[PDB]
RNA sequence: GGGCGUUAAGUUGCAGGGUAUAGACCCGAAACCCGGUGAUCUAGCCAUGGGCAGGUUGAAGGUUGGGUAACACUAACUGGAGGACCGAACCGACUAAUGUUGAAAAAUUAGCGGAUGACUUGUGGCUGGGGGUGAAAGGCCAAUCAAACCGGGAGAUAGCUGGUUCUCCCCGAAAGCUAUUUAGGUAGCGCCUCGUGAAUUCAUCUCCGGGGGUAGAGCACUGUUUCGGCAAGGGGGUCAACCCGACUUACCAACCCGAUGCAAACUGCGAAUACCGGAGAAUGUUAUCACGGGAGACACACGGCGGGUGCUAACGUCCGUCGUGAAGAGGGAAACAACCCAGACCGCCAGCUAAGGUCCCAAAGUCAUGGUUAAGUGGGAAACGAUGUGGGAAGGCCCAGACAGCCAGGAUGUUGGCUUAGAAGCAGCCAUCAUUUAAAGAAAGCGUAAUAGCUCACUGGUCGAGUCGGCCUGCGCGGAAGAU
RNA sequence: CACAGGUGGUCAGGUAGAGAAUACCAAGGCGCUUGAGAGAACUCGGGUGAAGGAACUAGGCAAAAUGGUGCCGUAACUUC
RNA sequence: GUUUAUUAAAAACACAGCACUGUGCAAACACGAAAGUGGACGUAUACGGUGUGACGCCUGCCCGGUGCCGGAAGGUUAAUUGAUGGGGUUAGCGCAAGCGAAGCUCUUGAUCGAAGCCCCGGUAAACGGCGGCCGUAACUAUAACGGUCCUAAGGUAGCGAAAUUCCUUGUCGGGUAAGUUCCGACCUGCACGAAUGGCGUAAUGAUGGCCAGGCUGUCUCCACCCGAGACUCAGUGAAAUUGAACUCGCUGUGAAGAUGCAGUGUACCCGCGGCAAGACGGAAAGACCCCGUGAACCUUUACUAUAGCUUGACACUGAACAUUGAGCCUUGAUGUGUAGGAUAGGUGGGAGGCUUUGAAGUGUGGACGCCAGUCUGCAUGGAGCCGACCUUGAAAUACCACCCUUUAAUGUUUGAUGUUCUAACGUUGACCCGUAAUCCGGGUUGCGGACAGUGUCUGGUGGGUAGUUUGACUGGGGCGGUCUCCUCCUAAAGAGUAACGGAGGAGCACGAAGGUUGGCUAAUCCUGGUCGGACAUCAGGAGGUUAGUGCAAUGGCAUAAGCCAGCUUGACUGCGAGCGUGACGGCGCGAGCAGGUGCGAAAGCAGGUCAUAGUGAUCCGGUGGUUCUGAAUGGAAGGGCCAUCGCUCAACGGAUAAAAGGUACUCCGGGGAUAACAGGCUGAUACCGCCCAAGAGUUCAUAUCGACGGCGGUGUUUGGCACCUCGAUGUCGGCUCAUCACAUCCUGGGGCUGAAGUAGGUCCCAAGGGUAUGGCUGUUCGCCAUUUAAAGUGGUACGCGAGCUGG
RNA sequence: AGGCGGCCCCCUGGACGAAGACUGACGCUCAGGUGCGAAAGCGUGGGGAGCAAACAGGAUUAGAUACCCUGGUAGUCCACGCCGUAAACGAUGUCGACUUGGAGGUUGUGCCCUUGAGGCGUGGCUUCCGGAGCUAACGCGUUAAGUCGACCGCCUGGGGAGUACGGCCGCAAGGUUAAAACUCAAAUGAAUUGACGGGGGCCCGCACAAGCGGUGGAGCAUGUGGUUUAAUUCGAUGCAAC
RNA sequence: GGGGCUGAUUCUGGAUUCGACGGGAUUUGCGAAACCCAAGGUGCAUGCCGAGGGGCGGUUGGCCUCGUAAAAAGCCGCAAAAAAUAGUCGC
């Protein structure tokens, strides 16, 4: 009885180029967090290591049904996965410059928990001009509706 | 074929046991309802009268004047508004003692608040009970109020309570089953009576006919579990400490073999008793079922016995089976319904006896031979101790002098290096074999800078009868501290 | 009940006081329907107290103490 | 200011000020069934209802629940409404069945029908409602911060250990020598809050809490004195109580704490004044607690009613016009199956009544208009258009018209909104008159008018008003749980046999999963083999009931009662001796026999399932059969018998067609049959002693503690039992006094010591003497101040109310 | 001075000119005082169409408690009261005297034939240029920020702070007067030169759409990034490299 | 403290994250640790004595080598910090 989660504060920040739809591997005492709607995907960026992708930093919180006692950790290098013909080429995409690949949403389709994947660009950035083209398009079309009609 | 009848003499009286409908054995409710009666107190209200002694405080307005151009504002003066103050009569009831079959079924005493107001008050009219009135407390409406009081249906009703009065004689229960808006009541049965009718009927018991699955027992099986052999392969290697790993102890590991367990929801075993059914002797008031009259009771405790609950705790709970209590007096357990003995027809200044007792209170063995106790246990309770004891079976020393006495010897190797601080036995693991054996410890025990030592272990010697220490026992000592 | 009870209106004398309060008095009234005796504990109503002052205790309840006019003097605070 | 007279003056109530809402005056509302009467001889700046309470600053979010307001397209529906239908009567056909015309009937209820409700918005100064969880900052501290789930929406203005805050005496500070109260702040507000009002606030309060001065018998600790009682003498002279008394102490027993019992100790009989521990002292049939299928009031969306309040029907109740509804004078009369001069003939005869029982041209004013055409009318003419068909699963709008999925005029025909009028009625409008009368009647006129208001019926509404249920069981009640039925065990070897004792199940499934006939016979493990895989299909081997029974558990099963295949229906009709089974109701087992089966050839077998669970009394009604009856006869609308339907009536042998709560305003009947305090009885837990040695303590078990475990004691603390007490012993603390125990707090004696001495530790003895004052708190306890030789642990109805305080 | 905006009536302040007569400095400034004083806000009542904070909803939004839309209450309106701050700006206190011009616009007046809208004059207010001269300049510039006089308030660097205490002032909101410790050494007005603008106009270039090709699709030639590496020896590391 | 509710959108039922990871099966080829024999190739050979090793050390008690007695190996410790792009920013 939980709905589709999100980590929306990335899309108008980075550059998103090509998208991939991963799976996970949940590691022992911490799944009903997602079933209840408790999550933290704050600054979750997949460090590619050993040909074996991991999520780190994300604080999926423990539940309260499972006693909060012999539970696992909120943050853990959780071993992500995804099909070989989709994984085995993205190293050449991501391993060049100040790139990481992030998590996007811990949604679930096909009765099954997921995580999204998309290659990112950088933060040391004048990230202005395509937040400027919006007000150099909306005001422009208002001005030219005014001009063409009026 | 069955089921229900024809084997049936019934009515109307009178006495009577019940059941029925009427209050239905009697007294006893809070209330519910129908008529009535009350607003002399009180609750509000209404018309018409009265009361408020004495002091204070000084509002508004008004002047005499400043103030401005008027106003505003302001100075003293007058004027006396107030749910204003202090404090009488009057009200009111806050605090405290007294008084509580007091003086009074709500008050005295001493302090207290309001006291020209939403006041108080005289007298008189109005408001009716599921109604009034209410600064509204569920307070008040005649000392009574979450529906006043007075008659009536009222003999409301009470499945609950206490009482029910003359005598003798007979028999004599139950506290259980089921079912209950049912647990405290009643019904049907089971149990006691009174009458009728009927059979060796039932009852006790020897032999005989049988079905059991309790106790006890047993582990193939449901399931349990300890250990060895058999044990795959393992997280441990002492050793790589990079390795294909030098691998093996207080480790686990299969359906496995051998042994041992336990057990209400385990049984291939299995009584004792209990019960039903036949055959037979005696015996008893036919004690037995069948019908009929009338019950009572359905709140049971203990005590033993096999058991669920509880802590093998209760004068506990809840059932089985039996005795007693209830419903049972008598004796003894000091008294003490249940315990142990025992059934009170009645009288006797009559004998025998059960249980329990036989010094005295007090009725009887100061009896006997044989023991045990020395603790006033007997006269309140143990895990545990012990040269207290009494008995018995041993076992090893025992006169080729041993048991404690009493006297001597008690070591070289070896301070073993160590590791402490010096390490001889001493602070500490090792090997303590052995030189030299009459016999003597790389040390049994102390100590402190180590020490230095010290005895002893273990023998020799002296010395002239029992020991020395383990079991089994009856009796007993301590542990054994409570409130008048 | 010959009961510390309960009810309204009319008149207010002297003397110190603001005054019908209170005090002592007049005119008028009554002296309280059981009385005598002794001077215990104790109860009630009462007076004062060495020294300490709330230690008492639920809490200064009670008691004590203040108390009248004239004049001086009089805060934070306020809707003045 | 004022209230519980007769225990409560307060923080209660009431007030002015405000906010809303109702009310157009015959008000609105209330009492009275009505007449009227208040409101008010007033008129929205007035009155009623409710909410909070002066002013000062302030009064935030939410309309989902709930109510109220408006709105009416649809759903929804009474009273009326009887069209259709459905079943019996009887003229008559029935030779005898059966159909059965009108009439009276009995039944079913299409159709017209308002409010309400469903629905549409609003409104919180209407009832009310106002969240979680998680993450980072400069590691410490939180988190402005993002995350994301639900609601209608997340408590903002101010406040906050408070009159509210348990844990809690939260923390810190001031006040104190010390402060569970107080005062200030702080947030972590279990469970503050904005008109059931928040935070301030001067003034007052017989007010709640607290601190200081001055004061004192309030106190340490009382002393005299002043009186009235109390005491003796004289006079009068009572009550509440009482089974009876020749009425001692202790220990034990005992419906369990003795003035009476058993033992023992002590006591000359009898007064007088005091004291109040005991006679469970005296009063008030215990009010707390609960059983009662007693009782009262009270509430709400508990049950049915019911005053009112509203909605419609008809009557009181009337006429013309606009709109009507079916009707109401004759049939015009429409017509596509892809088929097509294209507007086609239900059964039926097969082709013409016409043609003077008077047909069309052509232009085109209506109309079916997929332009194919047409229902074409008729405004000046004196006359022949169609029929088989051309495409024919269905031949002509060429020839009857019982006249239709389809439609018109002219009059007739009645419901509603319309409108107007007055004659019914209202007039608590005006004026005159009875007359001396503001009522009443009568008249004059004016206004309103078929509304309104009444009656009967009916719908929605409705704690304003009344009647009552609200179950029992229980190791006291409520709370929870349980209640029927099935098997085991408890169940003590026949049957039976308890608890809120132990573990489970069931409210069905099966037209085959039943029937007979013939067969067939298990899991498990190993070997071998294709994708074979850890367990599939196959072959053998062991295996020997360790599998399976449509489901729980037990007892069975191999002749199988399991697993297949073949047949087709005995999961039969009427009976049933004779038994097991319960109190009965009643469920259970059936051999054998009559009818007609099935299976197999036959002897034989089947009245269910391998058995035990899978259900429900009675009434009340509907259906079918029913030569049972049939209120005079003959029928039947109805009643019997037979088959059979509608219950989680589950509290299951069922008090009703349907039923929750509060009482500390309380009331009656009872009981220790059952509670709270106390007594008794256990004694696990508590406490206090002992026992075993891990070890600590430098070496060294016991100077001194002792983890692992043991035995035992007193009868104190928390608990269990329900014996005594409910026609009543009063219960926490403090104030007052003594007494006893001894497991000792000092004083006293001694031992051992990691005891040098001062002092210590810890046991052996010993109860005779002593055993504190303050603050906080009700407190005992507790904390702390500060003493002290020490400030003992306990029992004694947690000593002590016929002696007091009453916090 | 804020402010003042249809039309009319009533009542009324003030200005400016005509040509005189008139009293003779009665005049100027003014701390404190008194009075007015936008809009907002507050109190009492009213009326409340539109508009429209807080408020609700939709979005835009990485977020949006805003800009946009959709609705909508405080208020804006009236009357009577207090408030007494505004960029209450011409950021220029009041009164005077003088110092060259022009172009307007407003209103009043004298004369000439105004035959017609005409001609030159003196007035009054106001706008725009602009000389002398002054200001850092910007600019003002007979209405001065020029030349002088008469008083009057006001400043002594920015923050702190126009804040706190305290007094007055009112119901309040806060108006009213008005410190300091401390802490930087700049804040600051004009101008100029760059650069930039989601400011402007104007212009270019295969930079743009017009059209043609291939890149990016799979392989394959070349280089690089990274991954591996005893090492694969360095550099080229968006635009300007592969 | 007891009592109820919540423990994956199956809630009396049968996962398909097609999701590179750990463990298993099938298809597959040539090295002896996946397997074996001395003929097809071939000489001074095997082992027990005994002895030794990369500026330096270690392991299988042993991997190259050696004949009456001494010189040379694959991997591990002391050390090229063998961080390559470092986490999301400016200083
Ligand atoms: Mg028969
Ligand atoms: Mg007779
Ligand atoms: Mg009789
Ligand atoms: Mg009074
Ligand atoms: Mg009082
Ligand atoms: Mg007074
Ligand atoms: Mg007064
Ligand atoms: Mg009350
Ligand atoms: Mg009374
Ligand atoms: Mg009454
Ligand atoms: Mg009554
Ligand atoms: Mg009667
Ligand atoms: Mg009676
Ligand atoms: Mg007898
Ligand atoms: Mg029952
Ligand atoms: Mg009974
Ligand atoms: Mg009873
Ligand atoms: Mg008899
Ligand atoms: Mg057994
Ligand atoms: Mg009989
Ligand atoms: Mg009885
Ligand atoms: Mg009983
Ligand atoms: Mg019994
Ligand atoms: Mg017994
Ligand atoms: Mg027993
Ligand atoms: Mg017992
Ligand atoms: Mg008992
Ligand atoms: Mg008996
Ligand atoms: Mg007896
Ligand atoms: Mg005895
Ligand atoms: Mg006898
Ligand atoms: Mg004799
Ligand atoms: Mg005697
Ligand atoms: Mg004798
Ligand atoms: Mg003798
Ligand atoms: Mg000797
Ligand atoms: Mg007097
Ligand atoms: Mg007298
Ligand atoms: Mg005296
Ligand atoms: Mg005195
Ligand atoms: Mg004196
Ligand atoms: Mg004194
Ligand atoms: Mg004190
Ligand atoms: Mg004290
Ligand atoms: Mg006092
Ligand atoms: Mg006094
Ligand atoms: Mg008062
Ligand atoms: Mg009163
Ligand atoms: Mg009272
Ligand atoms: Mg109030
Ligand atoms: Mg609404
Ligand atoms: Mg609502
Ligand atoms: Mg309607
Ligand atoms: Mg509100
Ligand atoms: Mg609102
Ligand atoms: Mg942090
Ligand atoms: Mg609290
Ligand atoms: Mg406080
Ligand atoms: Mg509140
Ligand atoms: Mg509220
Ligand atoms: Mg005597
Ligand atoms: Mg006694
Ligand atoms: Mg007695
Ligand atoms: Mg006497
Ligand atoms: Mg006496
Ligand atoms: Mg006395
Ligand atoms: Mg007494
Ligand atoms: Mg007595
Ligand atoms: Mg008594
Ligand atoms: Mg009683
Ligand atoms: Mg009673
Ligand atoms: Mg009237
Ligand atoms: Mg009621
Ligand atoms: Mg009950
Ligand atoms: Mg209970
Ligand atoms: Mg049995
Ligand atoms: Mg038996
Ligand atoms: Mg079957
Ligand atoms: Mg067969
Ligand atoms: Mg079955
Ligand atoms: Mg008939
Ligand atoms: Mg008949
Ligand atoms: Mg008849
Ligand atoms: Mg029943
Ligand atoms: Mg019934
Ligand atoms: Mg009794
Ligand atoms: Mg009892
Ligand atoms: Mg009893
Ligand atoms: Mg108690
Ligand atoms: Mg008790
Ligand atoms: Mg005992
Ligand atoms: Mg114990
Ligand atoms: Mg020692
Ligand atoms: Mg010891
Ligand atoms: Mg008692
Ligand atoms: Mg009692
Ligand atoms: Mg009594
Ligand atoms: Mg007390
Ligand atoms: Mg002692
Ligand atoms: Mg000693
Ligand atoms: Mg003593
Ligand atoms: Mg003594
Ligand atoms: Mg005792
Ligand atoms: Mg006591
Ligand atoms: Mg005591
Ligand atoms: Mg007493
Ligand atoms: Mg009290
Ligand atoms: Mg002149
Ligand atoms: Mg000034
Ligand atoms: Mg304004
Ligand atoms: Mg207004
Ligand atoms: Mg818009
Ligand atoms: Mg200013
Ligand atoms: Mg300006
Ligand atoms: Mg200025
Ligand atoms: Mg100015
Ligand atoms: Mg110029
Ligand atoms: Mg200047
Ligand atoms: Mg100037
Ligand atoms: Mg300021
Ligand atoms: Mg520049
Ligand atoms: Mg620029
Ligand atoms: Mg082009
Ligand atoms: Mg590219
Ligand atoms: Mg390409
Ligand atoms: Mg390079
Ligand atoms: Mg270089
Ligand atoms: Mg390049």
């Amino acid at each position: 009885s939980a709905t589709i989660a999100l980590n929306k504060r990335a899309r108008h920040e980075y550059f998103i180029e090509e998208e991939f739809e991963a799976g996970l591997a949940l590691q022992g005492w911490e799944v009903k967090s997602l079933r209840a709607g408790k999550a933290n995907i704050s600054d979750s960026y997949v460090l590619l290591r050993d040909g074996e992708a991991f999520l780190f930093g994300a604080n999926i919180t423990p539940m309260a049904v499972a006693s909060t006692h012999v539970v696992c950790d909120p943050t853990r290098t959780r071993k992500l996965l995804l099909n070989q013909r989709e994984l085995d080429s993205l190293y050449g995409r991501v391993n060049r410059e100040g790139y990481t690949v992030v998590a996007l949403s811990l949604y679930w389709k096909n009765a099954w928990c997921k995580v999204k994947i998309g290659v990112a660009k950088g933060k040391k950035q004048h990230d202005k001009r395509s937040d400027i083209k919006e007000r150099e398009w909306q005001v422009d079309k208002a001005r030219i509706m005014k001009n063409a009609h009026r």
